[PDB]
């Protein structure tokens, strides 16, 4: 429980330093492997930089808050307007982890410490996002 927070706190510095190549890998290993998800996104969005630098600090703004994800529900409300209005369900979330895993063992090559601590603070942010937008498509 406490040496996981710390490996993810430990990874904020790593996102702030390389998180869009971190999410660029991310977006090439989902476009590849899930095609299909690739017109939900505005690619000039990609082009620039502006989405990948979007994902990785909404990864900052999660692992610097692993211990209470409450206190990003300011910034999660906001994002849950995207997804919804896209189409973004709960059966795609585990398609990013996937993704996301696989670019963290790519990109960062770190112990199996660190990769079950993201496994699991995945699992956590991905439950936190859903609920918020399961309450907006039903709400
Ligand atoms: C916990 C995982 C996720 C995080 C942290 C995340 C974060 C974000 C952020 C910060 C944005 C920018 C839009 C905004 O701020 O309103 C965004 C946009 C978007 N997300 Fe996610 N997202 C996640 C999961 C997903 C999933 C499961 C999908 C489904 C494919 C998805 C599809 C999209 C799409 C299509 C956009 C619009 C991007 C664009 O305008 O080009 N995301 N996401
Ligand atoms: C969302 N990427």
């Amino acid at each position: 429980t406490k040496e996981q927070i710390q490996i993810i706190k430990d990874c904020v510095p790593i996102l702030q330093k390389n998180g869009e190549d971190l999410t660029n890998e991310f977006y090439k290993i989902m476009f590849n492997d899930y095609p299909e998800v690739k017109p939900m996104f505005n690619m000039e969005k990609q082009i620039s930089g502006e989405q990948p630098k979007a994902l990785a600090m909404a990864i900052l703004m999660a692992a610097k808050n692993i211990e209470n994800l409450e206190n990003m529900r300011s910034f999660v409300d906001k994002v849950a307007i995207t997804h919804v209005n896209l189409g973004v369900k709960e059966e795609h979330y585990p398609i990013v982890g996937a993704c996301l895993l696989k670019a963290i063992k790519n990109l960062l090559n770190p112990d199996e410490a660190t990769l079950k601590a993201w496994e699991v603070a995945y699992g956590k942010i991905a439950k936190f996002y859903i609920d918020i937008e399961k309450k907006l498509y039903d709400k």
